[PDB]
DNA sequence: TATTTCCCGGGAAATA
DNA sequence: TATTTCCCGGGAAATA
């Protein structure tokens, strides 16, 4: 038995996320109040280290959200047999794919440092002149959206087109817009036309 | 150019790469393949700041299966690289990283789905992908082989092949694969192809 | 391994 | 090199 951070915990990953009645919940919040936790819920590691995956338990792990307690009691499952080369499998399909500014500071570099011209890297990377420019072009973008794109909060082609606009605080104005309406490339493209005929205005 | 037979031993993981994570079973894979026909691409390493010890620069995934057929020795390639370019080579590998084909995927959640007893929803719902997506790389698997090769060596695209299916014999679909490398056809052709070639079924 | 339909961002050709 | 244009396969919603 240990106990474990109540924020480390997510629901069983394969299976929907169960949606519980508040009185349920409430009923069960007031038998831990009452007589305590009695049964730990039951976890494994993820792929990060600070996580844990809940194996049983969802509804007592919910109580004790509710109750606002920081740590819960929890028993670890140490599964190999099957487990541990399933998480190499799922790890080498969902591979972390770097972003756009990831690889723009990547292009950045390669450039500066082996005097190499764009068409040369786009050569070696299997890429176009023009793919490696587009990239390098979001280095000039406000920092906001730079981390918006790392946050994977928005796409390359969301990102690019902001540059138009060439005053950053109408950008990082756009970005929120993006991420509140979760608008598309094709709106945010509009939306950017629309903005060059207030400039006129 | 030029091979040489270095120890085993004498090589470590590229400094400026990040700690790499192979799957014991595609090495093992890997490794099956050098012990039946007795070939490797050799590996490419430079010297360290110690004698008769070598830094790798590429095929560290080559490295770990000659590790694990236990062989002494490993032919290699010797640069004279400084610790720039050896960072670079390993920034340049880390953005053209070798993303997985759809037989590949295709044979992952085939494993995936026979071992945990999931459902094709269960998988979607983890790989954070659509129970569709999942079917579709599936299906995949009952095309021709020379057409699951030509997805592999990256000849043709995932949607190519899927559009192959529909042709249910397959000398109709390997013979359709030929003439989309040969006429260089994307997949909206590919599709209307097929169309044209049920019609001949019917003639 | 169920299949069809089709929207949309990647990414490169065209262009400056 | 930097910028504009826009085609097309991934991939998921719909499934006469």
């Amino acid at each position: 038995i240990l106990e474990i951070p109540v924020n480390a915990i997510v629901p069983n990953r394969f299976q929907p996320r169960t949606i519980f009645s508040d009185e349920k919940i409430k009923e069960l919040a007031m038998t831990i109040h009452t007589h305590g936790i009695i049964q730990p819920i039951v976890v494994r590691h993820t792929e990060e280290e600070g996580q844990y995956e809940l194996i049983a338990g969802e509804r007592r792990w919910r109580a004790v959200q509710s109750l606002e307690w920081e740590k819960i009691p929890a028993i670890i499952k140490d599964f190999s047999d099957t487990e541990t080369a399933s998480v190499a499998l799922i790890e080498n399909l969902q591979r972390e794919e770097l972003s756009s500014i990831e690889e723009a500071h990547a292009y950045a570099r390669l450039l500066e440092l082996h005097d190499l011209t764009q068409e040369a890297l786009a050569q070696r990377l299997g890429k176009g002149q023009s793919t490696i420019a587009n990239k390098l072009r979001l280095l000039k973008l406000p920092q906001p959206v730079q981390e918006a794109i790392m946050e994977k909060k928005i796409t390359e082609r969301h990102a690019r087109a902001l540059i138009p606009l060439k005053q950053p605080e109408l950008q990082v104005t756009l970005l929120t817009e993006i991420i509140e309406k979760s608008l598309n490339v094709k709106q945010t493209e509009d939306r950017v036309v629309k903005m060059l005929e207030q400039g006129q205005r």
